[PDB]
């Protein structure tokens, strides 16, 4: 195939030049469903992709697994089948007492908690979203009336240590983010999750389009682990891909 | 002598201001509060002239801030402590992509952190990002005149000189860490230099406050080093203020 | 479900102290066949989990994904479950004009290149395998014969700038990492993976046990795209860990 | 019709001028000039605002920085362009040591680097140190008028704020980095904060021009964090050093 | 005279040696070296005492390398230059684990970098580790002795004091960065201080040559700040030359 | 016995000294020693090297601090526990610029921190700088003598090869950081190198003990990679008279 991870060829966009990526492969086909002419492109690891037509126009939606590592991966290689708008929709633990489960947030910015993103540029260059993106799923989200806020995410390597998680085999955490938690809350900052700092740094160094959106599944003033809807942010990231096609 | 010790100012001058217009040069101060109604001289003290005006009869501040992040964040600080809770930045730049032309307007969504002040409000892995609302305000305001727009990352520098590489000067040498600097940030898409930006956007999104950003080109870096002996911009903030008010 | 992204329980596990973990997903059924009574456990997202017997005692197969996160996510879980040690097996790209395709390698230590490993110890600290880890597999390799080398390897949180490709849809690489393969090549390092920096951190730094071994599928010397003796190693290694 | 960007001025401006004596206050700049022969006003822009002069025979310039680095760093590099080669900064300063009171003089030897501005000139292991001659004049001076003065190590900020871990602020917080850090320079033996040392010794040191520093204390951090509402030691010093640099 | 600057040894001194032993002190050299046949003293510069004795039938070099990684790396470097290509470490350390005993023997797998020289080799990403023959032989080597052996993590400070946590001094200050470190280190698995081994590993790992560490423990940190001036084994010292036997 | 673990020296051994003037070679002490008053060997032991003497009445203290920092910061400390306050280092060194000849004498104001020790003491931004007393002494004195001097900065460096950017060495190889560095230090002013004075310097001024640092030229980098005098050890005690 074109590319080495992906298993996908030019010809399975059919011109396709925006992306829907979601970090769960059992999401791709259910974003999908929601749009025109579904149809299954390839299965391989942990990148799963669909193509779906919006308004006649064909748009890509492929998973990224867990993590900037793998959010790399899929960005380069949908980047090299001629992707050039990515927008991310996941599910996020929020830090703010005021943000609900069942809220949309959406990202301006990230801080940079991860590691891939200085694969992409050094540390003061800012992981932040694309403009056009971001007021698109800003938009998007008040024309359905969904409670949503918008700000600055921390964007983690780890879901435990750098969320500050002390329900763990070792119940420590390193110095580096040791009463982090509530030095981000001080400083405003929504949620945490875990690929936005890679996606956002690289496409904004890149030349590429990237917004994420979020559906709070969790927060953590109050609880460390989520229960067992997100539609929301489902419905938002679909429409936010209407206004950019 | 007042209420806070570099403005000399008090929180009864402001008269309930919430939102100041922030200007790295005294004399265009004035100017500025002279476009909107009852513009009022409130003090003048080293580097710090602030003036008080109406804007649709809400008060609005204006306030230089000197050159360079240290003395804008006095100023935003001093401000602060009197009730301003939105900021916007005016200011001069250089360009350094070449469709970037003199006389163009650039709206920043965020900054790369080539200086030390934001340092002091959060660590470098915190984005130096403009607020949404801002952002948004200055974009429409630039469409409302009818100005030539760019919007993106912006390089913010605590030099004028080997910061922004420039070699025209006495040494003639650039520091290793900026040696090259200029071609990697066009590379990614960074569309100017300026001296204030990151400390304004940092601590403010760090700390709850609102700020935007907006400057106009005057060299562009692909031509010269520097600027030539020569309003735009200023329309642009004025009218964002309106709309943020 | 007593574990958040593995969709596991203690009770699955039936004892199990150690795990092998490989990064596809695709790859657990094969591995976990090679050992006795294999059976599927579960499989959420990339975490696909295995448990078979091996030295008449419980064995996990599971996957981890590609990259430091989703291993952190793997590992942590999997601890709070009862495994004390973990073998990673993978696929790697060598760097040195002396290593062939499916050649074994056996890493001894791996360059920090990534960002998961700093939740859990400062840059100072060494990203260093389990001695025990370590024998087990080396000799496991000159028992099966293939041809191993042992050393140091480059873990990064990129497939393509981290590893210095420019085949790519910038063609360009970050300051830091322009240079830096042959800078590495210098240094003695053998090879590119993606996850090694971050178990062996994780593991080294909370009192568990953690070894590394991968095939190479390409040699860098030659191209950047890439056009079963590691695996029978892990497995002969995990035996001898029992 | 200058030939330098910012400070608006020509080489003729200065008359031959190779040592500039740099306050923080624009409004400062007259009142200094005036202690020395011919005083001139050169130029005013923005916080630059220049006065030329002259001492014992020799043309000498007076020239503000504005408050921090960045805007020091520009018109010391101007300067330096339209000829100068010593730099004797004067300032108001918060010390930070219990035994020291406010209206004595310090002279410092050398910077905490907690700015931005002096890595645009080298790494951060290089030492914003000033320059042995110019210390000499100033400890000098300092002595042969009988202040009360102290020698040693300063702290450098980026911010008057934050970074020299005031808390009667809008937020009321401090980034890690800085909290609990004022007891730490305290227990290194730190006189003091200012904002403008590190940049100018820095990018002085590294690019062979001399630099000098004495400032008056306006506060003691260990009374109170804000100076009171309000003899001239520290200028008169700065103006007989210069006398011994020339 | 010589064909080094600091050691004063020529490559005819070295008889073809190709392994060396390098302890710290001076005066351990001449004890070393008598272990082995026909010990012959080379030269002592600063803190650099050489001999060189024979190993079954093969020349052996013992060099001290003084305190530190500093002068550490002058004389690896000043050996590899005269044709040396293993380097076996032996030292005395400060536990900080509370189960490790005063006279137990230490193997060190790889080290925590909280020195200077080893950056001025690689990046502070690149892991301190110890050559693996050389920790086999040396475990091998333990075992064959019957030493009580511990595996593992070492810590390597460029001090004595402050690097290390130590609170009785003139300042009785810890930096902010050394603050709280030793149970962090602690809680992180790591066996013991020395000021060595993470120059040594590092110029090692990352040049080509081979490097292993041993140390006896002389104090533990979780009972004392100051060794008593005893459990003391010298079983460090013939493990070394055991391992050297397996390495030559 | 001894009051300290490496220097096997008691209070009783220093008899009210509160300076020391400390060189790099062991084998330099009794040399410096004995030119002073009723000079006495103290200890040895590894590269600790002490003697004591009395300079116009007062006892003061040579001892060795062997190669590096961490070293010296052994020596440094423990000479403190045992009531020194002021330390006078003596060494060699090598000079990148073209100016200064084999032969002269440099004073130090401040140090490029190229090492590792210093950061045990206080953070990177913090200055290591030589106190004012020490250094005014040191420059005085050198005036004293007649000797070719200059005062300025130098670069201190945890090894003698890679991070001096030689290249002659058994892998031929300058790590990233060091790489071109040489070159930049030149262009910067610094004077010379040596591999002891950022450490001494930061964790004596870090500390509120009174250092200065003065070496001789033994050769320049610019001419040649290895060397192939006795001006800064009249200095040191000459300066030592004046601390005094
Ligand atoms: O990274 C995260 N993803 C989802 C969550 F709910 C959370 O808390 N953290
Ligand atoms: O900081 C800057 N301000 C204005 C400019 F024109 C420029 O180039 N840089
Ligand atoms: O991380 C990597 N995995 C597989 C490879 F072939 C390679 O080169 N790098
Ligand atoms: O930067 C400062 N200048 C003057 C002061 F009094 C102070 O505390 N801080
Ligand atoms: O570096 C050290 N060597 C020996 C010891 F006993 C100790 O505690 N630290
Ligand atoms: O550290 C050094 N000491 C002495 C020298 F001659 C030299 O070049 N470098
Ligand atoms: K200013
Ligand atoms: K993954
Ligand atoms: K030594």
């Amino acid at each position: 195939s074109d590319v080495f991870h992906l298993g996908l060829t030019k010809n399975d966009l059919q011109g396709a030049q925006l992306a829907i990526v979601p970090g769960d492969p059992e999401r791709v086909e259910k974003i999908a469903a929601l749009m025109d002419k579904p149809v299954k492109l390839a299965s391989h690891r942990e990148f799963t992709s669909w193509r779906a037509e919006l308004d006649g126009k064909a748009v890509i939606v492929c998973s990224t697994g867990i993590g900037g590592p793998s959010t790399s991966i899929a960005v380069e290689e949908l980047a090299q089948l001629g992707i050039r708008t990515f927008l991310r929709i996941g599910t996020t633990g929020a830090i703010q007492p005021h943000i609900n489960v069942g809220d949309v947030l959406v990202t301006t910015a990230s801080v940079r908690l991860d590691g891939a993103s200085l694969h992409f540029a050094p540390m003061e260059f800012p992981a932040v979203a694309d403009f056009a993106c971001t007021t698109a799923l800003v938009e998007a989200a008040k024309s359905i009336g969904a409670t949503t806020h918008v700000g600055v995410t921390a964007s983690s390597d780890t879901f435990y240590p750098g969320q500050e998680r002390y329900d763990t085999y070792s119940g420590r955490v390193v110095r580096r983010f040791k009463g982090s938690m509530e030095e981000w809350q001080a400083m405003g900052v929504m949620n945490y999750e875990m690929e936005s700092a890679t996606l956002l740094t690289m496409c904004a160094s890149q030349g590429l389009r990237a917004g994420m959106v979020a559906g709070v599944i969790v927060n953590r003033t109050q609880q460390e682990i989520p229960n067992a809807t997100e539609s929301h942010a489902v419905k938002i990231v679909v429409e936010a891909a209407r206004r950019l096609l």
